[PDB]
């Protein structure tokens, strides 16, 4: 783990390693030490006001289709892929830190796909759960549930308070990006 | 975890490093890191509408005859074989090119994991006809009476990473593919 | 774990060790071999004397907004990041213990940013939780229930054990850093 | 667990390695990593369907009296017993130093397929075949008369006893293998 | 000698292993599943307590702790003399302490052997235990969780442990033999 | 670990190291390979005689305030931390026998293991009553009716581990004392 992150250390610019802590220090040890026990009893302490038979299930996948965790989980793996495909690509080049010569488009390349991959898991968070705060009450009405049936969400206030910390860390993380490529474009096409 | 990656990262060709990230960082990470806690509870949560003693136990068996993440579990560790494989052999011989003998290892060695992969890609399809879960099972095995209603824990995530690692296989698939394209066009056309 | 520890001890001064002492032997030691499996029936066995269907998590989502080994995580995380950045930024330098040069202007605001950090969160444990006791009933009318009910929570005594050891840990790395500062100010503003 | 593997490889023979690779790969993972938690509800999810206190516990205790993942566990601890022992009377030999190497290698070769084929009796015996039930009738003090109880994952089950079986007798044909190689050379070699 | 360390580690190794990986989830529901014939609050707290005082597994690892210590002990004496005359620069007394040592791990070993049999009454687990301790009524009904298993482990158990006393015992009286001789 | 456990092995006198292997292999090996999961249950199986709801909630707490592996966990830390903190104290000094300025701090962290020792073995007996630990409490703090009959979990297999934590911090305390008498006896000597 240590030569991970070494590794990944020694192969990044200057804001490259600003971008590292922020990754690892708050992006994988808060999902890790602090909020994956917050989701652990996601489903096992949703309550709802009902005696109907598989109400429940079909309410909570109707609301939660995928968990934040699992949402998170998801980002960062795809963050993460770019950072190290150039550091692969880097060993078999060099096989067979200042920017130059080829290595100056797959590193472009990588922060422009780390943008990306960013915007589009904020926008699936936007989108997916219409906001940032989690609410106490759903109103479900999906088959087998007869007429409308109220649900009650497990600790919402407290994966608020994980929701906001998450997007705010990921926000720093994208400006951090277009600001790296702004010195790129820079040194690269206004240096001309 | 980490010698063993830098063994088979350090023994392949200009494909296999793309192949080698898809297998690890993908197949492996998400079956292991967001995957498996979302087949925790897949019996505790499965929940039937009847008052049968037993009826359960045979319409969740019926219905999930062997688990998504097991079946995952068993593709990989049969995928990842031939890799391996390979390394033992190449450093008995000794007591990245391909040329004489391990020629012919290399060839089969991917010629197996396309047979394998398509093979539970195949067993994937059949078994639970089509990649996505449903949230209402039908049941009338013995001993329930009739048919009965069950519902699945669950069903949406487990499409979404259900489709997730059936894409991402064929990828894989198409990768060792375009390697006997590069091998039959050096040895056939050569 | 060794050479993280040893990487952070080695470019440190006279306190600055001891407060590393503190920081990893008693915060983060209590935290993850005791502390953490005290919380762990927090909603469990959370027990409200009531017949409304979720009641329950309404009630035990408005007295624990987030959780205390949550927040004493959070606290943890924010508080060594100083440390760490501090140790990043010099590897930065020495590839392009005495106190010198702009390494000065790093080290000093790193410590003042653990003090306001250290503050923050025993400001935020305060007023969340009015006062470091953990009360045995605590009386809930949010809706869904009905009038006020009565709800009991678990381990009352032992939390309120833990949170005074924390707090007071919490404290004296306090009074490390400001002593720190202190000498600090005495070389350059006193010296003057 | 690169150093231990890697000590055990160094030292074997051609198919040896063979062996090695089905035995960690298959035997280890597929207990470790995806049948362990398939048995880990065996008594939880097992249903009776009576009102009797105390006719559960007895009657998974008759059907059950020792669990597959056990039995496994087991047979590994045996099977990997007499190569952990060649090893460390090896290093013995060299320090008393500080022909006799070819009477242990048998020996350890015969005792693991004697290992083998015993653990492989017992399943049979004890689980009357290599198929799960999903029913079962028990009649043993102090169920009343005759209960039905339904096991747990029967058909999981059966699936990774299926494979045990299979690769287990893998197993006992590589070491007849090496057995019969070793017997022309000495034996009919003289 | 080829009993002294090849016999007795791997014996040792084999007890540990079957303690960890395969007889811990054996014993891991003892008291969930332990089933009582009554509706007296507090009965099956006060029966389980009563006929399982400590754990089959429980006691098992405190031998192997004990057991443990006298070879540790033999290796601290013996370094501490050998690096405390090595920086002073800078046999007779350990037989005196091998076989002690030796001695003592014979003993722990029928000792905690002994202990099995008087607290479980014999090594064989029964499916069914009567008990009659307040605030139970009478005599009630308790059902053990899977018993046939746990006879299985402890026959394992105790026959290797067994073992390892004849092991012993043959070195003890291969160094009693040559010292009187 | 065998760096931790390696450096102060290293570094300790003739009885020094046999504390040491009286800590961890006692100490430490037994309250996390076998203690930790007696006292797993115990609440769970925490079992009162009543109707009411919050009484068990309450009769738990009143009789453990803090359980007794979490007191162990503390003792323990307590009384390994002036043993580590010599370590970091000398290793500043040899990076910028016991003679010299060493001799206050040794004898000093040697002071503090022997009051850290005997003030957690107060507090067990102060706090519950004795080293035997009972099947049954009888509970009345509100809101539990008149006076309840609850029943703790496995009480005989935690006062086999309660009396067996007691004995080895009565003989971790005697072997501290004996090391306070080697190095007083060599200065008594001088005055
Ligand atoms: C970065 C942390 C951002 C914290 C604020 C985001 C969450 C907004 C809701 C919020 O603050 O809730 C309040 C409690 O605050 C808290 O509990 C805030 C704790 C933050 C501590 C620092 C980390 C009480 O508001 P409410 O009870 O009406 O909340 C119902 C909504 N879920
Ligand atoms: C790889 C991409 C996997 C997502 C596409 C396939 C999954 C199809 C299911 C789907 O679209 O579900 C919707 C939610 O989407 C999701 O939950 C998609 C989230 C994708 C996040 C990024 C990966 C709403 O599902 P519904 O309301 O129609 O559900 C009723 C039937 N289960
Ligand atoms: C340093 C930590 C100890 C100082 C703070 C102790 C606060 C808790 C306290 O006083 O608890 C009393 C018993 O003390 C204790 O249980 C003190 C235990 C100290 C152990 C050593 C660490 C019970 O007092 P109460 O019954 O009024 O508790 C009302 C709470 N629900
Ligand atoms: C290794 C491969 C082992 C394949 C054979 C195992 C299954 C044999 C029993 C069988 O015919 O299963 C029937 C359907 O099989 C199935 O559908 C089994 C699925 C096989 C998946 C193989 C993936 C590799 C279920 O019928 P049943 O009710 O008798 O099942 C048992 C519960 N009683
Ligand atoms: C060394 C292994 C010795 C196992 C001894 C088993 C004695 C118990 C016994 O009578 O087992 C009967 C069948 O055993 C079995 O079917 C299990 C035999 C051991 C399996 C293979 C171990 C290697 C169950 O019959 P019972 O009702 O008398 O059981 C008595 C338990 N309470
Ligand atoms: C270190 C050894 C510590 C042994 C003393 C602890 C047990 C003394 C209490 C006692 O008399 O226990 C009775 C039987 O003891 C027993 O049978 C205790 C067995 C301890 C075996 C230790 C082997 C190592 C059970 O009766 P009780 O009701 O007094 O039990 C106490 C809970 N109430």
């Amino acid at each position: 783990l240590q030569t991970i992150l070494g590794g990944v250390n020694k192969h990044s610019t200057s804001i490259g390693k600003i971008w590292l802590t922020v990754l690892f220090i708050f992006r994988i040890m808060i999902l890790v030490v602090a909020a994956k026990e917050v989701w652990g009893d996601e489903q096992a302490d949703f309550v709802c006001n009902t005696l109907q038979p598989g109400c429940k299930n079909v309410c909570y996948d109707h609301y939660f289709p995928i968990s934040h965790i699992r949402l998170w989980a998801l980002q960062l793996i795809f963050v993460s892929t770019p950072a190290l495909l150039v550091a692969m690509h880097v060993a078999y080049r060099r096989h067979e830190v200042r920017i130059e010569g080829s290595l100056w488009w797959t590193y472009t390349s990588s922060i422009f796909f780390r943008v990306i991959f960013e915007a589009a898991f904020m926008y699936v968070f936007y989108v997916m759960y219409d906001g940032f705060s989690m609410q106490r009450l759903v109103k479900c009405n999906a088959w087998p549930c007869p007429n409308t049936v109220d649900c009650f969400v497990s600790r919402p206030t407290e994966k608020t308070v994980f929701t906001v910390f998450m997007i705010a860390v990921s926000g720093i993380c994208i400006l951090l990006n277009v600001t790296e490529l702004c010195y790129l474009l820079i040194r690269y096409c206004s240096g001309k």
